């Protein structure tokens, strides 16, 4: 109903139908076309007809170059104000901030950032009004999961950008099956906006909008919706990527009994034919997708990936911790990405793959730092900051955050099980982080309890102190910038799952690939020859006696690690405990857990600091 002719936007609608929406679905579109006054309504389908209609208009529109080297792959260049998520423009709405962060004992929680309703409907208010104005408002109807899976949520992503429709069809399963799946069931409501209405009232750079002044990526957990504004980019766009996968879903997994965490999971194989799903938690620039995919050196052992980012995990009835993959793509890290490093991820990129602010070839290929491979004589290079650019010139051809955007069944060693609806079996979990003193290659945790302390113990190098300097941080869990809630209360989580009738709790590791010499020389050869460690891991989820106790936990025993090949390592020095650096380590990780978490820090969290400590002091 209607006085007018302003709240029905029907004649509006250029692909598909406001009529053959659900009910919920329909409310959700058609209130925010009325907020946002888009020009159109493009109700998404996921074909392949779609897609490549999409490219090639953004090609038209110069937002897009196509990479002429390559099979159906693509190039974006951004306004260099938006290459990144932005966490201190990321917030959590709640009732209550202790709700979203432990409210810390003397400092500012670097746990998350609450804002408040009032603050948050203000910034709402000043933001949405108008802002689709002269485009088009895509619907994006998504799983985050294998469609029919009982461990699968359905989003909707309203977006006024091309870039992120193309995107999501890569990293989720979207389109009319996903529409039809939903009906009248419940859904996470996604609402983008670049925030660069028509006509334009500041300049476009590089044909890419985005509004960096007023840039907001909000989850409001309690009214199941996600809301971002002014930038385009990745995980503050694609609001599948973190924004669901992690923040609300940790909330729903806290409220529903299960997990949702920063983890890769994989498949191994050894060579007796039995094989194992193990997943991992590692901080930024530590090689998640290079484990996730990694070409094992050891003959007769395979790894094949299911996923590099994301894991929902759920105790089944029968005990077992299942786990999927929710996303449909990788979005990795190009800088760093060559055959030494991840000769799977090289494979898979070749083609229908979306690249954001990597460098140009003459001959429409893509160049990144790390990728370690030579060009011919002739071939020229266009940084991503679309001018040209030599070696030897001292700022990088690639924008370190610079990413690549490709379909998971492209990948050569994708798990046979990676879209299976009941998940797959995790039998470890490993933790890690860039520690390049004092932590051995890898440590196995004494029981459940003392593996959620090492958890929330991890702390690992930055990228720098941001003029130079190291700075050792903390990442709990890897979960630091993602936490969809009060990190003691998903402390509390974690621990109660070993109180879960018939519970199979997973071996609990740390792995620590980045230990270096006196002299800053890495001590471990890593990449392919990390399956040595992931065959250590193997055989202790096996029972094997393959063990010996430390103060810190359990380490490889005397001739235990396979080095058949490696020549000499030195595994004195890689997996050294010296009571100085630990009796150190034990009190940063004090401090931080009394600051960061203090009244919601659980007693067993709190009980395991005192057993560390404990056992140091006997050293
Ligand atoms: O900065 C961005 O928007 C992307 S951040 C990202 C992308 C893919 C997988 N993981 C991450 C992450 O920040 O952990
Ligand atoms: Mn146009
Ligand atoms: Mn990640
Ligand atoms: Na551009």
């Amino acid at each position: 109903p209607q006085l007018h002719n302003g709240l029905d936007f029907s004649a509006k609608v250029i692909q598909g139908s406001l009529d053959s929406l659900p009910q919920e679905v329909r409310k959700f579109v058609e209130g925010n076309a009325q907020l946002c006054q888009p020009e159109y309504i493009h109700i998404c389908d996921g074909s392949e007809e779609e897609y490549g209609r999409l490219l090639a208009h953004m090609q038209e529109e110069g937002v897009i170059r196509k990479l002429k080297k390559y099979d159906n792959c693509w190039l974006a260049l951004t306004d260099p104000r938006d290459v990144a998520r932005i966490e201190s423009k990321t917030v959590i709405i709640t009732q209550e901030q202790r709700d979203t962060v432990p409210i810390p004992k003397s400092g500012q929680s670097q746990l998350g950032r609450w804002m408040s309703e009032e603050d948050f409907e203000k910034a709402f208010n000043a933001r949405f009004p108008g802002c689709m104005k002269g485009r088009t408002m895509y619907v994006i109807p998504f799983s985050m999961g294998p469609l029919g899976s009982p461990l699968a949520k359905i989003g909707i992503e309203l977006t006024d950008s091309p870039y992120v429709v193309a995107s999501m069809r890569i990293m989720t399963r979207m389109g009319t099956s996903v529409l039809e799946a939903l009906g009248d069931g419940e859904f996470i409501k996604c609402l983008h906006s670049v925030g660069c209405p028509l006509p334009l009232k500041k300049p476009l750079v590089n044909n890419w909008a985005c509004n960096p002044e007023l840039t907001l990526i909000a989850h409001l957990p309690d009214r199941r919706e996600i809301i971002s504004f002014g930038s385009g980019y990745g995980g503050n766009s694609l609001l599948g990527k973190k924004c669901f996968a992690l923040r609300i879903a940790s909330r729903l997994a806290k409220e529903e009994g299960w997990l949702a965490e920063h983890m890769l999971i994989l498949g191994i194989t050894n060579p007796e034919g039995k094989k194992k799903y193990l997943a991992a938690a590692f901080p930024s620039a530590c090689g998640k997708t290079n484990l996730a995919m990694m070409n094992p050196t050891l003959p007769g052992w395979k790894v094949e990936c299911v996923g590099d980012d994301i894991a929902w995990m759920k105790f089944d009835a029968q005990g077992n911790l299942r786990a999927i993959n929710p996303e449909n793509g990788f979005f990795g890290v190009a800088p760093g990405t060559s055959v030494k490093t991840n000769p799977n991820a090289i494979k898979t990129i070749q083609k229908n793959t979306i690249f954001t602010n990597v460098a140009e070839t003459s001959d429409g290929g893509v160049y990144w730092e790390g990728i370690d491979e030579p060009l011919a004589p002739g071939v020229t290079i266009t940084s991503w900051k679309n001018k040209e650019w030599r070696p030897q010139d001292e700022e990088p051809c690639a924008h370190p955050n610079s990413r690549f955007c490709t379909p998971a069944s492209q990948c050569p060693i994708i798990d046979p099980a990676w879209e299976s609806p009941e998940g797959v079996p995790i039998e470890g979990i490993i933790f890690g982080g860039r520690r390049p003193a004092g932590v051995p290659l890898v440590y196995e945790a004494l029981s459940w309890q003392h593996g959620v302390f090492v958890g929330a113990a991890m702390r690992s190098e930055a990228t720098a102190a941001a003029h130079k300097g190291k700075v050792i941080m903390h990442d709990p869990f890897a979960m630091r910038p993602f936490f969809g809630y009060n990190f003691g209360k998903y402390l509390a989580h974690w621990l109660s799952m070993a109180h879960r009738p018939a519970a199979k709790l997973p071996k609990i590791f740390h792995v620590n690939w980045f230990r270096k010499d006196k002299n800053g020389k890495f001590l471990w050869p890593g990449f392919g020859e990390n399956s040595r460690v992931l065959e250590w891991m193997f055989g202790r989820i096996e029972g094997e006696d393959s063990a010996k106790l430390t103060p810190i936990g359990y380490v490889p025993k005397e001739d235990a690690l396979n080095l058949k090949g490696l020549g000499d390592v030195n595994v004195e020095e890689l997996f050294g405990i010296s009571k100085e650096f630990w009796e150190k380590e034990v009190e940063e990780i004090d401090k931080y857990l009394e600051d960061q978490v203090n009244a919601d820090l659980p007693y067993e969290i709190e009980r395991e600091l005192r057993a560390l400590k404990q056992r140091i002091s006997q050293m």
